[PDB]
């Protein structure tokens, strides 16, 4: 009985009940992702990602600018896999690989593929792409 995205945003005070109902009513007609509807209707994208991070047990990263990606960690995923799964392995801490995700929905698929202890972070789209390109030059 974990909270869903809308319930989490409501509890955090970042959307109103009327805004949530409005987004759910549209989703019932369109099938769009709820967070995408809420951001279109005015929720800050960062508010969405903070809530998605909490929902999935990920640490939200406010910036990727200070990360120096460990080349040893990046070898654990082929570049094509890092891009498709939206996952950048950036280093190691106490025998866990640190991995920055672009989409919380991919956490399980990435964790299965890595098949080793890992610590997962979530970064905003622009921040993630900057990090990916530094870790995986083409
Ligand atoms: N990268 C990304 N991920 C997103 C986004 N929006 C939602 N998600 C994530 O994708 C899953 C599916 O969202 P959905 O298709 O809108 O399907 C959702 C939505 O239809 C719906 N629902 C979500 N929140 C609420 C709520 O507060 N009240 C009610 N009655 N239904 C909700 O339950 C379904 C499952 O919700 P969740 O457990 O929270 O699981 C969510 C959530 O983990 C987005 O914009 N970007």
């Amino acid at each position: 009985k974990d909270l869903k995205l809308g319930e989490l945003l409501l509890q955090k005070g970042w959307i109103s009940r009327e805004a949530l109902e409005e987004a759910l009513v549209e989703q019932e007609k369109t099938g769009d992702l709820l967070g995408r509807i809420l951001v279109r209707k005015g929720l800050p994208e960062e508010a969405l990602y903070r809530a998605l991070a909490e929902e999935k047990g990920l640490e939200f990263l406010e910036s990727t600018e200070g990360i120096v990606p460990d080349p040893s960690a990046a070898l654990l995923l082929l570049r094509s896999d890092a891009l498709r799964y939206g996952a950048v392995p950036i280093g190691f801490q106490n025998g866990e690989v640190e991995v920055v995700l672009s989409d919380p929905r991919h956490k399980e698929a990435v964790a299965q593929l890595l098949n080793r202890p890992a610590r997962f972070y979530l970064a905003l789209p622009q921040a993630w792409e900057e990090l990916f390109r530094r870790a995986y030059p083409q």
